[PDB]
């Protein structure tokens, strides 16, 4: 119509023709590498140009003019079948997923371009964000059993209702709560259950006792993303990096968007609750990022917080969005641009942590904190605070650039090389 | 679309239940649940109606945004032009004659209304401009104030001296506890200070108290009058919304005048710098006021708190402004957990520019007043306030605040706590 | 409609009064009040006209936002296409030959114009993109800079070394006091640093001074040239607005290039990280620069001030950015009351990452340059700057600033103070 | 205040400094003993800071927090004259005289001062003729 779809289709065909005829990734000459790299670039450039003008119409076809909420995975899958060449097919992703990161063609980058244009739209963006705030099907499935038993054991998370508290314990005892696609699914499911359970008033996130010999008997909050899986090709742009930000982490802030099925929905369409985080040992990378959204943060006297991948790492989620608010532009750049580690007992830890407690008094201090966040006053006040701290436009515009910026970093040679050495 | 008719019907059901059911407090649980469901259905339709019709409703009331109406006039004109949308003057009179525990909560409808009005990018800014205009009372008193340099009001004493508008809050029997009359006096005094060409700088300070526990001691503010709040005499519109959109916003942005002087084309509002001096303490609404001044001095023995963390209403615009001053951790410590901050602790410097011993405070106040005189200050504080708080940011917050605060004003926890004071 | 005719009417009255009345300073009180009233009526109509017509005015000048024009070209094309809206080149030359105290203040009309342009959600972002594009001067000098690794300019020395673009401000006789030429050199150097593929990180430092009170000592910046400001040589457009929308904004957002390289579809601007090293002091415009760098070092004896709290012009975008660094109390202490902040006091850490003894300063500057190399920094500092300062936030501020600063540039208190320096 | 001048500050009842001032006993590598600083500095700054200053030549700036170990008031150049004058009026009475006598007696015993100055007389004499000192001082 303006020719952009036809040009994209053409440029995608050239890519598929080079991938069919050229040797495997590791066997390509420099001229072959430069040729496919140029074809990828031409195709992706046209993905951007097409969506610059057609994003809203593309989204409208997929969601019936914003009348059906689709989560990220369903959205990019429906976009692949309805707009071939715009984003990779399930089959193309499975081929990618079976390769180590160093050998991938980087088809996820197209999903970054796509989600970029979707989140930039003032119509499509807020709708997709609402879609990710709704309860996961898995949580709705497990909710009756959780109301009954007060307990759910998941692969990466243990959830227990006790004294009105949703106790989320991250329990990957062999690898220091290193994050993966399954951890995100469990965290979101647990986060959904806590919010939907009327017997839960406050949530608590803590790391469990580790079993690895260097930490045996010691709790550890988070060692951040699983670098082994990232090297091996198992960290999904959509199902890990974007899902965690638009899903459970955003629900910690804004709650779960429910159906119009209860009183008061006209004033509170989302159910939100206050959250307490307790940091044992350390919070690193993705785990440090989580602390920027809790209502109360406690840490053991020996803990530290870092976003360590300053030279050859991916973007630390929404830390770049939120850290300036906590620490100011100098400290946030010291932390992110230069990898400054902040210790629980140094004065600037009070920018990130409310309470630092000696190991032998921490359990009791955690329990006291849980009783202080009970009321309706807290619910109203933290809603107004989060609204002031982080506007819908601010979050949307950031996650918009993040979708593409992070996709590129996930395929950067410096990242692949570093992660390979872990 | 049928929404007006559905609302009219649902409001009829409410009025019929109120006519037939027994008085508040004599109702059974089935009767209480029935009227609660009727209120909920009507209010849900108030929201839906205004979601699509707010701009047209506002246009009828203001002649397509060509007549500026203040809050009281707006909600009163909306009641007569759109029966059932917001309560009539007579329905409000009945409510106002009841203790808060017995009210049906018709003000909540005004919260719904003002929320939708402020959410409109067309209706919202016009209403905010209307509240920035000088009050009729101030225009009335302006000539005598220019002549005399003095006005004695019930809750405020205003004196022009050395180019300073000295506002002294002088409710000496109740620690300057706030009520509807205090707001009217404060706005009148702020209006006079800004309109008076003999005033260059404003000063807000608490007067000498006469209550036995504080006799001979100045006190800044003990916050909202909790007795009146329990008794039903705190108005959502004429107190909680009026102070935020009126005098407090005028401290930031000045008074919007007519096109009646040179330079109006670059400065349609008259703004001046303000100094606050805190004796004894600043609590609740009085603490909120400090987030808006150009200079804040405090006595060495003063403290600052927003104390109603468990069972209180939202602390005005503190939830909007405190994060900017103290960051997300300290602002939640203060608001979510009621942390009190003392003038001599290091973190008081987040809220206070100067902490001075009682016997050197008067002179330090006078010195501070001479430092804010020029045209440079005027331009710089205009640019600073513009950067600190965008029009959209303030509007969007006050929109949600209008409804969120209305709900809190009728919350059972609030009513119960407030009943127990004094 | 009718606003253009009324404006044309009011501008004619002004021109006819300026033709018949005596020179500025020879005017009586009645004559001064008459021309002041005429200026006021004309400027009021400039605002009212542009309130409704800004976008069409801009569309005529830029071919419906299809041609990028820089500030100087924009206001000059507006002068030729809409006579009386903004001053002509000839009217500006007359103004430029007068001391500030004698000017009619025709720049104020440009402030009105740029305010209305930047306020438009269509015209504003377009003008901002135009100022992010490389200056022609820089494109001209780029091939020799790639070859030689060195450019000597009047106010700036630029050297590529070890992948670092070393900008040394080298006005050794006046403590690097700023003027129109310094801005042109700074933007040219910043452009070169960003366009040069051999540069990975930029460094801004003050050079060794030659004035007797500072001989042999480096000094970062003494702020705007107050002598030139008194004499009428500080241009609203070519200095005060140019520096904010050009080289200072390029430090944040990079240079907008043509679609001429791989990856432009994700990175249409080339940005790089910047280090600032403050010797002696950073004052006024020089202190403003520090709110925009990725790393800031200072010598133990340095201080930072925005000193003109009583009788000064607005300190550029400090009013926009300082609150983010220091909070609303400190930022008002600095700007409203002229509080000076010393490198060794605790709150210096709000503005400065590292404070170092003079004898160890060169070495930590060098260490800092090696820490900002990767692709990780580039991605992270883009996301940080995006979170820190939204396009709307910057645009809306610079819109009001265009007029607010124009008025301050002609304020009697400013002219008087600056005359005494 | 450098060397002998910084030493003097350990003996005053009130010390004011301009915001741009610094205090050092700089000759840590090749200098003579800084008078009675080794006797008095520990009392003001503790054993860690006094060794940082004396053993390692740490320079202390008027605006850093630890300057308050040595200085009572740090004032901007344009307000310093007036701040000096105010300080002079606050030390007038007979009460100050009695109190500063009792303080100095508690702070520095006769035996302590004497025992230090006894060893100092010889230790400093040796340093005054040390080859490192002579060499370093020749290069100034
Ligand atoms: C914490 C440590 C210093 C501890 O070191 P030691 O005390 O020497 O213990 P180790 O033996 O390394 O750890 C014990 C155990 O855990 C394993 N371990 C520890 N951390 C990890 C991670 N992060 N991944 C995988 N495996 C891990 C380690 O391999 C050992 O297992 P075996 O090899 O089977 O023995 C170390 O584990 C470490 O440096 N880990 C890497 C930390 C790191 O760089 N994490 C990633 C940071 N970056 C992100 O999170 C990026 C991110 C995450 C997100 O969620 C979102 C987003 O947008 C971006
Ligand atoms: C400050 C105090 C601790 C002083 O304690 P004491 O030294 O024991 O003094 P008291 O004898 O109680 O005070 C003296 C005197 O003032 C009366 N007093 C003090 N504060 C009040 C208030 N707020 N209301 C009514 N009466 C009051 C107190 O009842 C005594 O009167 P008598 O009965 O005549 O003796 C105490 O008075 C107190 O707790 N006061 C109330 C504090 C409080 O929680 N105030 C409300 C805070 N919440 C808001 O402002 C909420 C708000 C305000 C807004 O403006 C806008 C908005 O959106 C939200
Ligand atoms: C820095 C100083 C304290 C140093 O004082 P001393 O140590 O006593 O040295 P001086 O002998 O005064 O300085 C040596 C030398 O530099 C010259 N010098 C120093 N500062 C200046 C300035 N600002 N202009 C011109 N010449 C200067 C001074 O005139 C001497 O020249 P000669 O007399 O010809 O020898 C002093 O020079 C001073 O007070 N300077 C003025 C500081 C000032 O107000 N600067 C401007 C502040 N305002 C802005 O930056 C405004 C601004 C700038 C922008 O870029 C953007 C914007 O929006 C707003």
């Amino acid at each position: 119509t303006d020719g952009l779809w036809a040009a994209l289709t053409e440029a995608a065909a050239s890519v598929e023709k080079l991938l069919a005829t050229l040797p495997e990734h590791g066997a390509r000459s420099s001229a072959e590498r430069a040729e496919i790299a140029a074809a990828h670039d031409a195709a992706r450039a046209l993905r951007v140009r097409f969506l610059d003008t057609h994003a809203d119409a593309v989204y409208d076809r997929l969601t019936d003019h914003r009348r059906v909420h689709l989560r990220l995975a369903e959205l990019v899958e429906a976009a692949a079948t309805a707009f071939p060449g715009l984003v990779p097919t399930q089959q193309q992703l499975a081929v990618e997923r079976s390769l180590p990161q160093a050998a991938k063609e980087g088809h996820e980058i197209d999903q970054g371009i796509f989600l970029r244009a979707v989140l930039r739209s003032p119509l499509a963006g807020p709708h997709l964000l609402d879609a990710m705030l709704r309860p996961t099907p898995r949580a709705l499935e497990l909710l009756p059993e959780f109301v009954r038993t007060g307990e759910v054991e998941m692969e990466a998370v243990h959830l227990e209702r006790r004294d009105g508290v949703a106790r989320l314990t991250m329990c990957r005892d062999d690898r220091l709560n290193a994050e993966d696609g399954q951890q995100v699914d469990d965290m979101e499911t647990a986060v959904d259950l806590a919010l939907l359970d009327p017997g839960v008033r406050v949530g608590l996130l803590r790391g469990g006792v580790m079993s690895h010999p260097r930490y045996r008997g010691k709790r550890v909050f988070s060692a951040g993303i699983n670098l082994k899986y990232l090297s091996q090709g198992g960290i999904s742009l959509v199902d890990f990096l974007m899902r965690r930000e638009l899903g459970y982490i955003h629900k910690l802030v804004r709650g779960v968007l429910t159906n119009d099925d209860r009183p008061g929905w006209w004033h509170s369409p989302r159910i939100e609750k206050p959250w307490v985080a307790a940091v044992d040992g350390f919070a690193i990378g993705g785990g440090a990022q989580l602390l920027l959204v809790f209502d109360r943060v406690l840490a053991s006297s020996d803990a530290y917080f870092s976003l360590p991948a300053a030279k050859e790492g991916i973007i630390p989620g929404a830390a770049n969005l939120r850290l300036g608010r906590f620490a100011g532009p100098r400290v946030s750049r010291q932390v992110i641009l230069e990898g400054r580690r902040i210790w629980a007992k140094e004065p600037e830890a009070r920018l990130l942590v409310d309470e630092v407690v000696e190991p032998d008094e921490l359990d009791a201090a955690i329990e006291r904190s849980l009783t202080r966040l009970d009321g309706d006053a807290v619910l109203a006040n933290r809603r107004m605070l989060n609204l002031a701290d982080e506007s819908p436009d601010g979050f949307r515009a950031y996650m918009a650039e993040f979708a593409l910026m992070q996709a590129l970093r996930l395929y950067g040679h410096d990242v692949i090389d570093k992660v390979g050495r872990f």
